[PDB]
């Protein structure tokens, strides 16, 4: 038992709700928030923007020392950070973006990378700015996340379109 409220149950172990993730994030306080991270953890805009405005740019600065130290990310890859003020940690996975011609096989690649974490809050990776189709999105995340997933959509159309086409 977990206290994410409100959930449609999709499958054994994914879930979902039209929600904005960072009230979400600020009431569940849950151990993992995922990030729709891009490879240089520049968090402008999307979730990314959403999330690290919440932190006070906490979350930038973390990320800035991290891109000193490490390099960027692997499109497909992830990496854990600090969760601030909104979850124990916040995971940075980087889903390709349609926008700069990103291989969509990377999305499942994305995915796998929840594998890792016995539950997350996460939104649908390569979904809004990054311009791949939210349903393919869910597809994806269902066929490959085997952790238990709760998925908020922040635009309530988009949410009931995901939903009703489920299969
Ligand atoms: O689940 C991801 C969906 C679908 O594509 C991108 C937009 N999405 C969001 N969902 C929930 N909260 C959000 N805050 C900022 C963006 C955002
Ligand atoms: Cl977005």
């Amino acid at each position: 038992v977990n206290s994410f409220s409100g959930y449609l149950k999709l499958t054994d172990n994914v879930y979902i709700k039209n929600a904005d993730i960072v009230e979400e994030a600020k009431k569940v306080k849950p151990t993992v928030v995922v990030n729709a991270a891009n490879v240089y953890l520049k968090h402008g805009g999307g979730v990314a923007g959403a999330l690290n405005k919440a932190t006070n740019n906490a979350m930038q600065v973390e990320s800035d020392d991290y891109i000193a130290t490490n390099g960027p990310l692997k499109v497909g890859g992830s990496c854990v950070l600090s969760g601030h003020n909104l979850a124990k940690h916040c995971l940075h996975v980087v889903g390709p973006n349609v926008n700069k011609g990103e291989d969509i096989q990377l999305l499942k690649s994305a995915y796998e990378n929840f594998n890792q974490h016995e539950v997350l809050l996460a939104p649908l990776l390569s979904a809004g700015i990054f311009g791949a189709d939210p349903i393919h999105s869910l597809r994806v995340c269902v066929d490959t996340v085997r952790t238990n997933v709760y998925l908020a959509v922040f635009d309530k159309n988009l949410y009931d379109k995901l939903v009703s086409s489920f299969l």
